[PDB]
């Protein structure tokens, strides 16, 4: 049921565009999360590269404002195909 | 920086108790997601299958409880090495 991922980071890929056949604006660009994290009370470093998919006209306007160095936290559900890969398709994205 | 996965899904492989050099033991297993999510108007199959760390003594009475085919809704951190594990806070049984 449940499927959300709220990410931080900064764009370490810069939005690569496309758009169906069908008319589907399709962008897609790289969140390099880095940060410390609280577990079993000892602090450590969380880092991973999440590739974001922003799909739709809805959100595409904001994407035009992400470039390489963008601070941006998304907010969506992840999705993984297959040797596997993690997607984030983003819902919500914030520019900090 | 906001760090937070939500996922419930079905675990999918045994879950094994190790224990850290730093003398904290922890539990991992792997949850399989599998759900409907909705896309620029369109229903999109959205799997994963996540690797789940609990450690901290609070989760042992769910987390011994927990066998292939528990249906759990897991809550924490992603942190990559190489992989991706989610490092779970908290672990409810759905």
């Amino acid at each position: 049921m449940t499927n959300r991922l709220v990410l931080s980071g900064t764009v370490c890929r810069a939005p690569l565009r496309k758009v169906s056949p069908s008319g589907i604006p399709h962008c897609q660009f790289v969140l390099e999360h880095r940060s410390v994290q609280e577990a079993a009370g000892f602090h450590r470093q969380a880092w991973c590269q999440m590739p974001v998919i922003v799909s739709g006209h809805e959100n595409q306007a904001i994407t035009h404002s992400i470039t390489v160095g963008s601070r941006i936290t998304v907010q969506g559900f992840i999705s993984c195909h297959k040797l596997s890969k993690m997607v984030l398709h983003a819902e919500q994205i914030e520019l900090i």
